[PDB]
């Protein structure tokens, strides 16, 4: 327990000074946040854009130089392999 | 201007009530932009996993079926493409 005692007028306008304040940071991470998911969605476009290629890539490949092609894309790459 | 006459016990309950909600929600917005975060994290580490490869790709059919894979590299994939 606080041992200041401040008037009803005082503590009203640091409430609304944190209401304010509180508010204003809110909207800020709420439009941060819809930065951050497109360009999110701009990142996911741009794998499945990738992968696109190495999957036509592999089918290329699989009808039939063209044999460690095959090896590069089931090759494991700093922590990350694609399954059988 | 409101027509209200409220006591200032009344709006100051008020006030402690719409802080405590508000830090709330901001809590919960920041948490949510973490794990936002990191699933953007993953999907940049998967668009390079994948780029990796085709990168390599090129560069094998650069030093020599692998015709038309050079193809699939500079081919516009919905609205999307890859520069000389």
């Amino acid at each position: 327990l606080s041992n200041e005692v401040s008037t009803d007028e005082a503590l009203l306008k640091r409430y609304r000074k944190e209401i304010m304040d509180l508010k204003k940071q809110l909207e800020e991470v709420s439009l941060e946040t819809r930065a951050q998911a497109m360009e999110k969605d701009q990142l996911e476009k741009e794998r499945d854009f990738y992968f696109g290629k190495l999957r036509n890539i592999e089918l290329i490949c699989q009808e039939n130089v063209l044999q460690r092609i095959v090896d590069i894309l089931y090759a494991t790459d700093e922590g990350f392999v694609i399954p059988d």
